[PDB]
RNA sequence: AGCUUUGCGCAGUGGCAGUAUCGUAGCCAAUGAGGUUUAUCCGAGGCGCGAUUAUUGCUAAUACUUUUCCCAAUAC
C-alpha cells in the first residue's frame, strides 16, 4: 500500500510502515550508547 | 476584507523545579496500558534495562635576565 513517509516521503507499505515509524526515530546516541556498553561490559576482567 | 480556533515548526521575552531528564533493532499495549475512590464505571502508556553533576555543553579563575668594545715617544 504506496504510502507517504511524513520523515522521508518514499512509498512504504502497510505492514512494514509502523517498523519504518520505529527505525526512522531511532535515536543515533543509542547506537553509540550500546557500542559503548558493548566495549566497557567486554573488556572485563573475570 | 478584517476577526478568530486548533495542531505543528522557528524564534523572542519571562516565570517555575534540579529526587529528575533522556534512551529503548528489549517486552507488552485501544484485538486495551493501568485502575485507590465514581466500577454494568473511568481510559494510555506501562514494565524491565541503561546513562547522569537527578539532562548536557562550553567560557573563565585556580606566569621571568637572550645579546656586546678597548693602553702607550716629541728616541742611543
Amino acid at each position: 500500500e504506496y504510502l507517504v513517509s511524513p520523515i522521508t516521503g518514499e512509498k512504504i507499505p502497510a505492514s512494514k510502515m509502523q517498523e519504518h515509524m520505529r527505525i526512522g526515530l531511532l535515536d543515533p546516541r543509542w547506537l553509540e550508547q550500546r557500542d559503548r556498553s558493548i566495549r566497557e561490559k567486554q573488556s572485563d576482567d573475570e
